[PDB]
DNA sequence: ACTGGGCTTTTCCAGTGA
DNA sequence: TCACTGGAAAAGCCCAGT
């Protein structure tokens, strides 16, 4: 058969899934590479075959194995929390810029599952016995089933491929790390200056400040207290490298979940010495 | 005779409960109850001293006083009020297991019914005037006493309204409070920048008073410098004198400019400025 | 058993501004 | 004109401590 590629994915980290109170679409998932001046959407291009079918997309889980996902797929061409629409006949490349992630309430999960059983929405057909199992409800993955046609029109199903994973920003412990101001950006190489950071919104017990430099990693000391409301961090500034220097070195500071390793777009610090 | 409410209720600080975090819902004090001495909503009967029973419900906060979605709860509160006897010995009532469950929004249609079905309206405003915008965050406690006459019969007193109770949820009614600052002290000329953590509170009406003899002066900032309700980025006005000798010693505080509400005040120091 | 406070989950809303 | 966007408010949950 021919195949599927997926030319951009999804953007991972920035996004939050809304709800079905919060109206009828759920926005646009972002192509990673979507800068500001440019407004990029999920892509994919099918290879060995141009001509009309049907395409599918879908939610799954993040980790294999990749049963439907309870959350649903809304926006242009979306029905019972997946997207389908005509494949367009004269392009091999395809865009798709109006799909919004719909998270399913906590209390409606067991119902949103059996929806996906009885819609022959798995495209991965794992038993009923493992749709048991708990549910990440913020991380997704896109699932792109396409369906060509031989020469004579018989369906030919290509093989189901996997996006990257999608998370919800809802969830403080999968948002974006983001650090949105400081009261000072340099010090001394002595350390114990404090800084108050203002944040979004992150957990106490899984945060930390991330001070790196080639060879050097340090970091900022705080107590859980010292977190105000989940969106400020007040901390006192670790060493540099070298308690010496004479020459103002400029180093990184970021944001740390130490549950995944992620890590906030970093800020400058200059240390300085004396 | 008529009914005279000697300790209000407090007003703010005091979390209404909803149905569904079990009960918990709590106990109004008087509004000068402290941990020294617990005090509790309490009225004075005059012209009266005898057998009677009080009645205490709930209406909103604005003119006509419709009775409120929300409940009394607690000790014989029933339909979302308070009935029990008065003592028939003196003319002063206090009341202790006083609480305020709240409704949500979906089931106001149902709340307002039961204070109908209840009777429970004790200015009789009639049902057109009901079915307004409610406040969900502030309520009004209704004394309603019944006293007996010389012949022997129920008579109603006219219904006392308390002042507002407040939920400390509401951030345009909250207490306002000072939690860190990153600086107590600046130049005289002001403009040194100044992260302050706080509790919750309205980009929109919030300010940072600085007080002294005859002087008062506002923080510099715009909405966009308070972050998330909670934190706030502001430059320092100049002291009333551009040329100290000496540290000299203000208060700052937070105000909400819409009720005139301040915080508790802090302590901060304008120092002599060398060359700008 | 019964409250006091932080946070999570869900819902609401205002404006923006290409 | 409007989904959208991000900030805010409302509803629910949970833990600790007495």
């Amino acid at each position: 058969m021919p195949y599927v590629e997926i030319i951009e994915q999804p953007k991972q980290r920035g996004m939050r899934f809304r709800y079905k109170c919060e109206g009828r679409s759920a926005g646009s998932i972002p192509g990673e590479r979507s800068t500001d001046t440019t407004k990029t959407h999920p892509t994919i291009k099918i290879n060995g075959y141009t001509g009309p079918g049907t395409v599918r997309i879908s939610l799954v889980t993040k980790d294999p194995p990749h049963r439907p996902h309870p959350h649903e797929l809304v926006g242009k061409d979306c029905r019972d929390g997946y997207y389908e629409a005509d494949l367009c006949p004269d392009r091999s490349i395809h865009s798709f810029q109006n799909l919004g992630i719909q998270c399913v309430k906590k209390r409606d999960l067991e119902q949103a599952i059996s929806q996906r059983i009885q819609t022959n929405n798995n495209p991965f057909h794992v038993p009923i016995e493992e749709q048991r199992g708990d549910y990440d409800l913020n991380a997704v993955r896109l699932c792109f089933q396409v369906t060509v046609r031989d020469p004579a029109g018989r369906p030919l199903l290509l093989t189901p491929v996997l996006s990257h994973p999608i998370f919800d920003n809802r969830a403080p412990n999968t948002a974006e790390l983001k650090i949105c101001r400081v009261n000072r950006n340099s010090g001394s190489c002595l350390g114990g200056d404090e800084i108050f950071l203002l944040c979004d919104k992150v957990q106490k017990e899984d945060i930390e400040v991330y001070f790196t430099g080639p060879g050097w990693e340090a970091r900022g000391s705080f107590s859980q207290a010292d977190v105000h409301r989940q969106v400020a961090i007040v901390f006192r500034t670790p060493p540099y490298a070298d308690p010496s220097l004479q020459a103002p070195v400029r180093v990184s500071m970021q944001l740390r979940r130490p549950s995944d390793r992620e890590l906030s777009e970093p800020m400058e610090f200059q240390y300085l010495p004396d």
